[PDB]
C-alpha cells in the first residue's frame, strides 16, 4: 500500500545492486591509477583523492541519514 | 468540506511519500558521486554542492513556512 | 445582492483553498530541487528563483492592492 | 429619458461589479503564477507582463477618458 | 449489469495486456539507448531519465490509487 | 488467445533481432573509437563510456526486470 | 530469413570493410605524428595514446565479446 | 480471381520499380552529402544517419515479413 | 517499357552530371580553406574533415551498392 | 547539351577567378601575420600555419584529383 | 570584364594601401619594445623575434609567389 | 494552328522577358546581402545559397530540357 | 514595347538608386564597428567581415554577369 | 527627384550626427579602460585594440570608398 | 536641433561626471596596491602599470582627438 | 469632373493627415523600444529596424513615384 | 477641423503621458539591474546597454524628426 | 487626472516600496559572497563588482535624471 | 499595509537565519583549509582570503548601509 511502497523497494534494490557493483569498479580504478602514476601521467595526490571518494561511497547511507533528517 | 480539502490531504500524502523515498536517491546519488570523483570524473565541490542540496531538501517544509508566511 | 456578491464570495472561497494549498506545493518542489540539485541536475540559482517566487506568491494579495488602487 | 440612459447605468453598474471582482482575480493569478515561477515552468519577465496588466486594469477609466475624447 | 461493468471489464483487460507488453518495449529501448551512449550520441542522463520512467510505469496502478481517492 | 499475445510474439522476435544485431554496431563503434582517439581527435573517458553503455546494454532484459516489478 | 539476418550480413560486411581500411588510417596518423613530434609541435604521451588506441583498436571484436554477453 | 488480386500484383510491380530506382537516389544523395559535409555545412553523424536508412530499406520486405505476421 | 525505367534513365543522367560537377566544388572548397586555415579562421583537422568527405563522395556509388544489397 | 555543362563551365570560371584572387589575399594575410608576430601577438607557429594552408590552396586541384577518383 | 577583375583590383589597393602603412606601424612596435626592454619588462629574443617579424612581412608577396604556385 | 501553340508562343515570350529581367533582380539582392553580411545581420553561407540559386537559375532550360525527357 | 521592358527600367532604376544608398551604409556601419570593438564588445574578425561584404556588393553586377550567363 | 535622393540626405544627415557623436564615446570608453587597466581587470593590448577601433572608425568613409568602387 | 544635438549634451554629462568620479577610484585603487605589495602579494611593475593606466585615462579626451581626426 | 477626381482628393487629404500623424506614432514606438532595450527585453537589432522602418515611411511617396512610373 | 486633428492631439496627449511615465520605470529598471549584477546574474555591459537605451528614449522626438523628414 | 498620473503614483510607491526591499537583498548577496570567497569558490573581483553594482543601484534615480532629460 | 512590508519582514527573518547559520559554515571551512594546508595542498594565503571573506561577512549589514544610501 501506501501508493510509492513499490517504488521505494524498488530503489531499495537498485541501491543494493549499485553497492554490490562499486568495489570491483573502484578496484580497476585502482588498477588503472597505479599503472597510470608509476607512469609518470599523473600526481601522487590522486591517490589520496581516489581514497576520500573511496570512504564517502563506503558510509553514503550512513551520511545521507545525518544529513537528511 | 471547504471544496479542495480533499486535494490538500492527497497532496500531503504525495508529499510523505516522496519524502520517504528521498534519502534512498540521495545515497544512490552519493554513492556514484563518491566513485566519478574517485576516478577523477568530478571535482571536490560535487560533495559541497551535494550537501547543500541535502540539507535544503530535508528543511523544506520549514523553509516553506518561513517563507510563505 | 448587487448582482455579482456571490460570484465574488466564491472566488473569495477559491482563493482561500488554493492559498491553503500552496505551501504543500511550493515544499514539494523545494524538496524535488534540493535532490536536482545534489545530483548536478541544475544549478544554485534554483533556490533564489523558488525565494523568489514563494516570497511573491506569498504577499500577492498585497502586492494587488498596492499595484490595483 | 434620452433613450439609453438606463442602458448606461446598466452598463455602469456592470463595471463597477466587474471592477470590484477583478483584484481576487488577479490575486490567483499572482498566486499561482508566484508557484509556477518558483518550479522552473515560467521565466522572471511573467511577473513584469502582471504587473504591466493590472496597472493598466487599473486605471481602465482614466485611459479610456483620456484617448476617447 | 451496472451499465459500465462490461466497459470497465474490457478496459482491466486491455490494461492487463499493456503491462504485459510493457517490459519488452522497455528492454528493447534500454537496449538502443545503451548502444546510442556508446557511440557518443546521448548523454548519461537518459538512464536517470529511463530509470525513472519505468519505475513510474511499473507502479502505475498504486499511484493512481494513491492520488484519485 | 488474449488479444495482444501476438503482437508480445512480435516484439520479442524483434528484441532478439536487435539483440544479435548489436554485438557488430558496438564491435564497429569501437573500432572507429579506438583510431579517433590514436589520432587526437577524442579523449580517453571514450573507451569508459562506451564500456559502460555495452554493459547496461548487454543487461536490458535483466534490468527491466529488476526495476519494472 | 529471420526478419533481420539480411540486415546483419550487411553490418558484418561493412565491419569487415572498415577493419580492412583502418591499418592505412593507423599508419598516416603515426606518420604524421612522428613528424610532428619531431618539429615539437606534440609531445612523447602522443606515441602512448596512439599505442593504446590502435590496440584497443585491433581488438574491438574481443572485447566486445568479452564486455556484451 | 480474388477480386484484388489485380491490385496485388499492380503494388508488387510498383514495388519492384522503387526498389529498382532507389538505389540511383540513395547514391545521388550520398554523393552530396560527402560534399556538403566537406565543407562544413552538416556533421559527420550524418553519414550514420544515411547508413541506417539505406539499410533499413534495402531490407524492407524482411522487416515488414518478420513485423506483419 | 517497365513504366519507370525512363525515370531510372534520368536519375542515372543526373547522377552522371552532378558527378561531373562535384570535382569542381570540391576543389573551390578547398581552395577556400587553405587560405581560411592560413588566416588562423579554422584549425587543422578542416582538412581530415574535407579528405573524409571527398573520399565518401568518391565512392557514394560503391558504398550504396555495399549497404544496399 | 548534356544539360550540366553550361553549370560545369561556371564552376570552372568562378573556380579560375577565385585562383587569380587568391595570392593577393595570402600576402596580405602574410603581411599582418609579419607584424602581428613582430609586436608579440602571436607565436612562431603561425607562419608554418600560414606556409601549410597555401601550399595546400594551391595544389587543391591536384589533392581533389587525388582524392576524388 | 572576367568577373572578378574589379574584386582583384580593390585587393591589390588594399594591399598597397597596407603595405604603405605597415613601416610605421613596425618602427612604433620597435620604438616600444625598446623602451620595455630597457626597463627589463622583456628579454632579448624579443629584437630577434621582431626582426625575423619584419624581414617576413617585407617580402609577403615574394613568398606567396613562391609557395602558391 | 496546333491549338496550343498560341498559348505556348506567349508562354516562351514571358519566360524570355523573365529571364531578361531577372539578372537585376539577382544583382540587387547580392547588393543587400553583402551590406547585410558586412552589419553582422547574416551569415557567410548566404554567398553560398546565393550562387547555387543563381547557378541553377541561369541554367534552368537546360536542367529542365535533362530531366522532362 | 516587349511587355516588361518598363518593369526592367524601373528595376534598373531602382538599382542604382540602391547602390548610391550603399556606401553610406557601409560607412555608417564601419563606424558602428570601429567602436564597438575599440570599446572590446566584438573581435577583430568583424573588419576582414566587413570588407569581404563591402568587396563583394561592390561587384554584385560583375559576379551576377559571371554566373547568371 | 531622383526617388531616393531624399533618403540618401536623411542617411547622410544620420551619418555626420553619429561622426560627432562618435568622439564622446571613444573618450569614456578610454577613460573606462584607463582606470581598468591601472586597477589590474585588464590587460595592455587593450590599448592597442582602442587605438586600432578608433584608427578605424576615423576613417571609415576613406575606407569605404576605397573598397566599395 | 540638428536631431542628436541633446543625446550629445547628455553624453558630455556623463562624461564629466565620470571625470569628476575617476579620481576617487583610481586613489582607492592605489591604496589598495600599495598594501597589497606590501604584504607580498603582487609585485613591483604593478604600480608602473597603475601610473600608465593613470595617465592615459588622465588624457583620454587629449589621445581621442588625436587619433579619431 | 473626370469622374475620379473628387476620390483622389479624398485620398489626398487622407494622405496628408497621416503623413501629419506619422510622427507622433513613430515617436511613441521609438520611446517604448528605447525602454523596452535597456531592460533586457529586446535586442539591438531593434533600433536598426525602427530607423530602416521610419526612412522607407517618410519617402513613401518618392519611392512610389519611382517604382510606379 | 481637418478630420483627423483630434486624433493627433490625442496621440500628442497620450506621448506626453508615456514620456512622464517613462523616467520611473527606467529607474526601477536600474535599481533591479544593479542587485542582479552585484549578485553576479548578468555582466557589466548591461549598464551600457541601459545607458544607450534611456538616451535613445530621452531624444525620441528629435530622432523621429531628423529621420522622418 | 491627466489620465495616466494614477498609474504614475502606483509606479512612484512601487519604486518606493522596491527601494525599502532592496537593501536587505544586498546584504544577503554580500553575506554570501563572503563567505563563498572564504571557502574559495569565487574570487577577490566579486566584492569589486558588488560595489559597483551596489552603488550604481543606490544612485538609481539621480542617473536617471541625468541621463533622461 | 505598504504593499510589500510583508515581503520586507520576511526577507529580514530569512537575512537573520542565515546569519545565525553562517558561523558554522565558516569553522567548517577553516577546519577543512587548516587540514588542507598541513597536508600541503594549498598554500598559506588561503587563511589571509578566508579572514577577509569571513570580515566582509560580518560586516555585510553595516556596509551595505554605508555604500547604499
Ligand atoms: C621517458 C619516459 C617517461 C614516461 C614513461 C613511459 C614511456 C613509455 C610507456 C610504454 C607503454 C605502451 C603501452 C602501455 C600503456 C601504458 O603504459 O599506460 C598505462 C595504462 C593507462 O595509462 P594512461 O591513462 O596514462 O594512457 C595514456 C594517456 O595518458 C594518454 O593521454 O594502464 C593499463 O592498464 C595498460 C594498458 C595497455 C594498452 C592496451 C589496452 C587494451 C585493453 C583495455 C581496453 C578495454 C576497454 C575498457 C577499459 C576501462
Ligand atoms: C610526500 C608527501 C606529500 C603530501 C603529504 C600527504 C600525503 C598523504 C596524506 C594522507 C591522507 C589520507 C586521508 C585524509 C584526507 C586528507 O588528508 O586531505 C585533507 C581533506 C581534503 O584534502 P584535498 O582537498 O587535498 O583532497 C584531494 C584533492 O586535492 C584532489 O585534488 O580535508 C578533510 O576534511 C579530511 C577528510 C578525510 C576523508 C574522509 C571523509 C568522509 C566523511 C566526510 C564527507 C561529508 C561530505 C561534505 C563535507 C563538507
Ligand atoms: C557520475 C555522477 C554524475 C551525476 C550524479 C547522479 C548519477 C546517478 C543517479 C541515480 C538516480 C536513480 C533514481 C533517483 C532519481 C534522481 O536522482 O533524480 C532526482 C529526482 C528527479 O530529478 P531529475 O530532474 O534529475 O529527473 C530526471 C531528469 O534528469 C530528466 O532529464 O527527484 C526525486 O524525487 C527522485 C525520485 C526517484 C524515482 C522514482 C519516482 C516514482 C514516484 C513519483 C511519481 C509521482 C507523480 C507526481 C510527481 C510530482
Ligand atoms: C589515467 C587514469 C585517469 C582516469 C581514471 C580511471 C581510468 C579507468 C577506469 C575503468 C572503469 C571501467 C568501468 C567502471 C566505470 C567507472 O569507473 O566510472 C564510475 C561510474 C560513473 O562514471 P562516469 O560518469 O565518468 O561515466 C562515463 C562518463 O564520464 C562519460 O562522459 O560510476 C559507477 O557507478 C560505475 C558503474 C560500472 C558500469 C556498470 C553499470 C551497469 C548497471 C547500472 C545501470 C542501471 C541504470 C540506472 C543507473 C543509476
Ligand atoms: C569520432 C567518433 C564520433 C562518433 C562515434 C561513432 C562513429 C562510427 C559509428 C558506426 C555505426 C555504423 C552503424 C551502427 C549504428 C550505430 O552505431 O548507432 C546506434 C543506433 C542508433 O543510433 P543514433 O541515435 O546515432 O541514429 C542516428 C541518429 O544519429 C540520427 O541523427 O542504435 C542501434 O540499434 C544500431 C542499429 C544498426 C542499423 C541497422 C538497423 C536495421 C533494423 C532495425 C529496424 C526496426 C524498426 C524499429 C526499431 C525500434
Ligand atoms: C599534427 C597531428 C595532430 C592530429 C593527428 C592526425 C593528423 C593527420 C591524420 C591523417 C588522416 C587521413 C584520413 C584518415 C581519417 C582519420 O584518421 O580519422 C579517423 C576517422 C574519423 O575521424 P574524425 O571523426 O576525427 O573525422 C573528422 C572530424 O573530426 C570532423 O570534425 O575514423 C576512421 O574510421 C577513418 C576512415 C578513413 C576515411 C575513409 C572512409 C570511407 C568509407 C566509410 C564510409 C561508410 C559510411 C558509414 C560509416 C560508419
Ligand atoms: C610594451 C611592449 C609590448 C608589446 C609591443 C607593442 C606595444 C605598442 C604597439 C603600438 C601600436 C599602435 C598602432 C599600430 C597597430 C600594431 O602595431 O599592431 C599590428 C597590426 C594588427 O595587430 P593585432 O592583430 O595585434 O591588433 C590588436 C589585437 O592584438 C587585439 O586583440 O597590423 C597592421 O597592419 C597595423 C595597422 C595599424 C592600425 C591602422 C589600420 C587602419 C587601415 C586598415 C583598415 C582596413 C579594414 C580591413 C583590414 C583587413
Ligand atoms: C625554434 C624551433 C621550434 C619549432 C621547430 C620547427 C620550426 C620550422 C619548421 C619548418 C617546416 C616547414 C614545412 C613542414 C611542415 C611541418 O613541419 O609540420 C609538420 C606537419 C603538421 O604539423 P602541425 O600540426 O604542427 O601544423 C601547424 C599547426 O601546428 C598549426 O597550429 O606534418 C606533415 O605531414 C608535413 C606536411 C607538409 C605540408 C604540405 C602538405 C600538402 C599536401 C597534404 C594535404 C592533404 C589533405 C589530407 C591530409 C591528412
Ligand atoms: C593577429 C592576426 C589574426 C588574424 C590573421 C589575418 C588578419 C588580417 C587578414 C586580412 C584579409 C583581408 C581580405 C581577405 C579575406 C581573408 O583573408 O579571409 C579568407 C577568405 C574567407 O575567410 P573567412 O571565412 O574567415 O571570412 C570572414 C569570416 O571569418 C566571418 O565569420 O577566403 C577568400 O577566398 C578571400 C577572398 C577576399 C575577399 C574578396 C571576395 C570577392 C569575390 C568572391 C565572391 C563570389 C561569391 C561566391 C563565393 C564562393
Ligand atoms: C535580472 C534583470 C533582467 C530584466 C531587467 C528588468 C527587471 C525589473 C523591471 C521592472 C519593471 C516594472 C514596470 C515597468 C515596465 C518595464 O520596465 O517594461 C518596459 C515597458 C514594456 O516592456 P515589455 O515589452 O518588456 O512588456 C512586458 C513583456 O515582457 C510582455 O511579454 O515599456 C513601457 O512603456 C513601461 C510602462 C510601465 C507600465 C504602466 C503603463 C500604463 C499606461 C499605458 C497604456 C496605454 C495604451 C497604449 C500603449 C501604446
Ligand atoms: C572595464 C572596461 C571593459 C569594457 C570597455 C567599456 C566600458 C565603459 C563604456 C562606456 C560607454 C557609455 C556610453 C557610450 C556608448 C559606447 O561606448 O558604445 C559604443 C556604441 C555602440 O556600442 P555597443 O553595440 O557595444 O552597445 C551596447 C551593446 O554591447 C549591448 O549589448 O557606438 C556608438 O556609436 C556610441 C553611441 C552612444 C549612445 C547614444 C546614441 C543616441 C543617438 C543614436 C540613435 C539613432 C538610431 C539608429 C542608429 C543606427
Ligand atoms: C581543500 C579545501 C578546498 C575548498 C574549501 C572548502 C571545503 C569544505 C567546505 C565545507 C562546507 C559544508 C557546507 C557549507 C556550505 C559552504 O561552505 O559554501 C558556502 C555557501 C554556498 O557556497 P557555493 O557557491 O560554494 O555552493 C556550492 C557550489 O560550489 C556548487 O558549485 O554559502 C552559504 O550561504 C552557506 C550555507 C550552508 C548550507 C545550508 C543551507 C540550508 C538553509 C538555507 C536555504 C534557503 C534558500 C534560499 C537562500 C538564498
Ligand atoms: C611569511 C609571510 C608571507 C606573507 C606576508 C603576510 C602574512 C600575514 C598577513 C596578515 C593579514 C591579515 C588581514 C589583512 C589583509 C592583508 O594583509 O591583505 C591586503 C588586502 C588585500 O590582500 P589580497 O588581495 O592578497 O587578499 C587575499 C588574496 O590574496 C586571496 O587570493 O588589502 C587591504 O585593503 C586589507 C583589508 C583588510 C580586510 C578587511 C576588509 C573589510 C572592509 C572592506 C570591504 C568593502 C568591499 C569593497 C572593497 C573595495
Amino acid at each position: 500500500a501506501q501508493g510509492l511502497e513499490k517504488a521505494r523497494s524498488v530503489l531499495e534494490t537498485l541501491q543494493q545492486e549499485l553497492t554490490t557493483i562499486v568495489p570491483i569498479a573502484a578496484a580497476v580504478i585502482l588498477l588503472c591509477l597505479g599503472i597510470a602514476y608509476a607512469g609518470r601521467f599523473i600526481e601522487k595526490d590522486t591517490f589520496v583523492r581516489w581514497s576520500i571518494g573511496v570512504i564517502i561511497a563506503g558510509s553514503a547511507v550512513q551520511i545521507t541519514a545525518m544529513l537528511f533528517t
